[PDB]
C-alpha cells in the first residue's frame, strides 16, 4: 500500500511533471550555456544546471541529496579533458566512478576518450594510470579499479581512485543487489582516500565542496542517478528522506532527466521499500 501501484503511479506523476517543466529552453537561464562556439553538452537535450555547475566549461554539477554530496557529470569530451582533470584534482576526488561500459568507450563513434585506462598528456596536465584490483559485483557485473595520478607544473600532485564498472549497459538498471554492492564499494573507496588526506591533516577535509565522489556514465543522468540514489540511501544521516524528494533534488540540481528510465527508478523504489523509506512526500 505505501509501495502499492497507486503510490507508485502518484510518484511517477509528480516526477514526470517536474521532468517536463525542467526541459531546457533555448538559452535557458536555468542552464549553463556554451561560450565561444565550443561544444559543451555531449547531448544537446541533457544540460547542466547553472546554479550548481562545477566549472564554466564542463557539463558537471554539485549534487546534494539530503546530506550526501557528490559531483555528477557527463563523460568529458576530448576538448574538455584538461579542464576535467583540473576539477578532479581541485576536488581532491576520493573516488571517480565511471559507469560507461568498455564497449561504449571503445566505439570511436561515441567520442568517449579513454582517459582513465591510459596515460596521457592534456595541455599542461600529465596523467598516469595504474590498474589495481578487479571486483565482481554480482550478476556478472565487473569492476576494474585504477589509480590516476594527476601532475601539473607548479601544482600539488593528486592521485584519484577509479571504480570502472565495465559492463553495465546504457539505458538499463542493474539489480538492487548489484546496486547496493556498487554503492558500498564506491563509498568504501572514497572513505579510504578521505582517511588518507585526514591522516595528513589536509585542510580540504573541512570544505564541503571538496572530497566529493565524482560519478559519470555517458550522459550523467541514468546509471549515474541510480548510483547516487543508492549512495544517498546508504548514508545513515538521510533517514526519512523520500524517493520523491531524492529524485526531485537530483533533477533541480542537474537536469530533469536524472533517473532516466522507469527500470532505474524501480531499483530506487525497491531499495527504499527495503528500508521502510517513504516513496512520497506527505
Ligand atoms: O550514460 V547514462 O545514459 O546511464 O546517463
Amino acid at each position: 500500500s505505501p509501495y502499492g501501484p497507486e503510490a507508485r503511479a502518484e510518484l511517477s506523476s509528480r516526477l514526470t511533471t517536474l521532468r517536463n517543466t525542467l526541459a531546457p529552453a533555448t538559452n535557458d537561464p536555468r542552464y549553463l550555456q556554451a561560450c565561444g562556439g565550443e561544444k559543451l553538452n555531449r547531448f544537446r537535450d541533457i544540460q547542466c544546471r547553472r546554479q550548481t555547475a562545477v566549472r564554466a566549461d564542463l557539463n558537471a554539477n554539485y549534487i546534494q541529496v539530503g546530506n550526501t554530496r557528490t559531483i555528477a557529470c557527463q563523460y568529458p569530451l576530448q576538448s574538455q579533458l584538461e579542464s576535467h582533470f583540473r576539477m578532479l584534482a581541485e576536488n581532491r576526488t576520493p573516488v571517480l566512478a565511471v559507469l560507461a561500459s568498455s564497449s561504449e568507450i571503445a566505439n570511436q563513434r561515441f567520442g568517449m576518450p579513454d582517459y582513465f585506462r591510459q596515460s596521457g598528456t592534456y595541455g599542461s596536465i600529465t596523467v598516469e594510470s595504474k590498474m589495481t584490483q578487479q571486483v565482481g559485483l554480482g550478476d556478472g557485473i565487473m569492476a576494474d579499479m585504477y589509480t590516476l595520478t594527476i601532475r601539473e607544473a607548479g601544482q600539488k600532485t593528486i592521485s584519484v581512485p577509479v571504480v570502472h564498472v565495465t559492463n553495465w549497459p546504457d539505458q538499463t538498471a542493474v539489480s538492487s543487489e548489484v546496486t547496493k554492492a556498487l554503492a558500498s564499494l564506491v563509498d568504501q573507496t572514497a572513505e579510504t582516500k578521505r582517511n588518507m588526506y585526514e591522516s595528513k591533516g589536509s585542510s580540504a577535509v573541512a570544505d564541503d565542496s571538496k572530497l566529493r565522489p565524482v560519478i559519470h556514465c555517458r550522459a550523467g543522468v541514468g546509471r549515474t542517478a541510480q548510483l547516487i540514489g543508492a549512495m544517498c540511501m546508504n548514508d545513515s544521516r538521510n533517514s526519512q528522506l523520500s524517493v520523491e524528494d531524492m529524485v526531485s533534488q537530483m533533477r533541480v540540481q542537474r537536469n530533469g532527466i536524472m533517473v532516466q528510465k522507469d527500470e532505474q527508478l524501480d531499483v530506487l523504489i525497491k531499495l527504499a521499500e527495503g528500508q521502510g523509506r517513504p516513496l512520497l512526500n506527505s
